[PDB]
């Protein structure tokens, strides 16, 4: 049976390489490769051409080197990078899998696809950008991004360029290359006016390293066609290093780490984010609002129709790392996260986004790996659902959540699909977090074929915490409450977490009407964990989940359940 859905992923393409993706099945047992040929001709396998060009691989072969007795869910690839094309000029596709026994599939639908025109190269170095400093290259480099014809390219060469908040445009790319460090500013004076995440959010931010912001608008298509790549390093200036400023990681390579922080520290933590806080309370806010709203995030896109991020590195955010708002067709490809434990330091932010895809990257963050939200309370529909995401071939390391829906949930959260990636050291799998005034929630969301290892709370968490007025609240609260359903957890191995809390836990408020419903969980192997807490659910089947060196007697506690089934049989 042939691969499904070859593909390029949004703006995944230049003049001389395109990147291709295609579906796995949801059963991989028998898979394990897929080959690429362009005009029928062979070009190679998945998994070699992701030794080249995927930084998450290295980690993932890695991962399995403890896996004796083959405990551990093994990953198919589904990306394949082709290089050393021509300007111009299109080329076919097509995709087979490749078995255990040596055979092959049938060769998926073909695609042709055709790489761009050489760009127009604009060096920031031509407008008087220079590696020192003190030179505050925010003037070199805007103007080298406003004398941007369509289809341009700015480059950001080695070197540790100082800059303050930069705004694109629609039709470029930013490229930072091999050596680069975009370095934040200090100065909360770089980072003017920003936006407000949600038309109901009352504090305003300021401006993020990166933006695409119209001090306007959100509608997606406000900007169009926007991509930043190159190996260079996007550097916030947020924080301090943490008393043990690098370590070295389970490859052997060094990781930074950054101060662990909190409002009533960061005056002795930050460096940005000392300075954004110190001037916001002088201003009149309190210490609460000023540390939770004014501290530059790395990157902040909003109303982007298609966007391509590729290649980079994240450090240091002041606040959050890379955020979309209101975009569809976003693409991350094999970026390198390095943020741990930069409070509130998320990996990516998908909010009231569309049609979203991240693979190949590294992820050790201070906050969720990958979060997504939709908004908060009754005025949540003012914007999209959060809809249509897709995350596969990842390595996330440390964070709050591999794959996190979101607590922001108004507008709803759907069609999330997280396949064929490898957790170590995260603390959840999959986390999805509401409350009853937030509104909204999460529905069919996917979490299949990953492998986990030293988890450092739970494997999947679903809290839903009713309210009401009870009225603290900064929106005006929700009317239909919140809600998850349509939960899928299939072929996952989980060996070690290393907390105390269930390892899967599900809790809503039943007594206020606020359960959980539809949990579909299948073939899932569980060793050295400690046992569940499951309340409020219904209509939820749980088959194959098999518990081996269990952290405690029984795996199974159930109280508050409606129709659910344990292999199927019942309580
Ligand atoms: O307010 C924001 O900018 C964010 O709110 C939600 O995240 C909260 C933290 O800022 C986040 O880093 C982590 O601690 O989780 C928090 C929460 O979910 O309550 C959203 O989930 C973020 O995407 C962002 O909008
Ligand atoms: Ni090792
Ligand atoms: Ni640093
Ligand atoms: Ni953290
Ligand atoms: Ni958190």
């Amino acid at each position: 049976d042939a691969p499904q859905q070859l593909q390029v992923p949004t703006l995944a393409y230049d003049e001389s390489s395109i990147v291709l993706v295609w579906k796995a099945p949801e059963d991989t047992r028998k898979i394990v490769d897929y080959q690429i040929f362009s005009a029928g001709k062979l070009l190679g396998k998945a998994s070699d051409n992701n030794d080249n060009f995927s930084p998450a691989k290295p980690y993932i072969d890695h991962f399995y080197v403890n896996d004796k007795d083959n405990f551990q869910h093994k990953i198919v690839m589904q990306n394949f990078t082709v290089i050393g094309l021509k300007p111009e000029t299109s080329y076919q596709f097509t995709v087979k899998a490749q078995y255990a026994d040596g055979s092959l599939s049938v060769a998926s639908k073909p695609i042709t696809a055709k790489t761009s025109a050489k760009p127009q190269i604009v060096n920031v170095r031509d407008f008087g950008a220079i590696d020192d400093g003190k030179t505050l290259n925010t003037k070199a480099i805007q103007q080298a991004i406003d004398s941007c014809k369509p289809g341009c390219r700015v480059e950001i060469p080695a070197g540790t360029y100082k800059s303050g908040a930069l705004w694109l445009k629609s039709d470029m790319t930013l490229n930072l290359q091999a050596g680069a460090i975009l370095l934040g500013s200090e100065n909360p004076d770089d980072y003017p006016a920003g936006y407000r995440l949600y038309p109901y959010s009352t504090i305003e931010r300021p401006a993020s390293l990166i933006n695409a912001i119209d001090p306007n608008n959100s509608k997606p298509g406000t900007f169009r066609n926007i991509r930043i790549t190159g190996s260079g390093v996007i550097d916030g200036n947020g924080w301090l290093r943490a008393k043990t400023a690098e370590i070295t990681d389970e490859l052997g390579r060094s990781l930074p780490q950054y101060v662990a922080s909190k409002n009533s520290k960061v005056h002795e933590d930050g460096i940005l984010a000392k300075n954004q806080v110190e001037k916001a309370v002088s201003d009149g806010m309190d210490l609460k609002n000023a540390y939770g709203q004014r501290r530059s995030s790395l990157m902040t896109l909003r109303g982007v129709e298609n966007v391509y991020l590729a290649g980079f590195t994240v450090r240091n955010p002041a606040f959050h790392g890379i955020m979309n708002l209101e975009n569809h067709n976003v693409v991350a490809n094999g970026l390198i996260h390095q943020t741990y434990d930069a409070n509130n330091g998320d990996g990516i932010e998908f909010g009231n986004s569309q049609n979203v895809m991240v693979f190949n990257n590294f992820f050790d963050t201070g906050d969720d790996c990958i979060n997504f939200a939709a908004g908060t309370g009754e005025k949540a529909q003012e914007q999209e659902p959060m809809k249509g995401a897709w995350l596969f071939n990842n390595y996330f390391r440390m964070g709050h959540g591999a794959i996190v829906t979101g607590s922001h949930t108004g507008a709803w959260i759907e069609d999330i699909l997280a396949e064929n990636n490898v957790m170590y050291l995260t603390d959840i799998g999959l986390r999805a977090k509401s409350t009853s005034t937030i509104g909204g929630g999460a529905r069919n969301v996917t979490f299949r074929n990953n492998a986990m290892r030293d988890l450092a709370k739970q494997v999947m968490v679903m809290t839903l915490d009713y309210a009401d007025s009870n009225a603290n609240i900064d929106y005006p609260p929700a009317k239909i409450p919140a809600q998850f359903y349509d939960f899928t957890l299939k072929n996952v191995t989980v060996d070690n977490s290393t907390g105390k809390n269930p390892s899967i836990e599900i809790k809503g408020d039943t007594a206020n009407k606020a359960w959980h419903r539809l949990v579909h969980v299948n073939n899932v192997q569980l060793n050295n964990v400690t046992p569940t807490a499951i309340s409020d659910l219904r209509d939820s089947e749980f088959n194959k989940v098999t518990f081996t060196e269990l952290r405690g007697d029984t795996p199974w506690h159930f109280s508050e359940v409606k129709n659910v089934k344990v292999d199927g049989k019942p309580v």
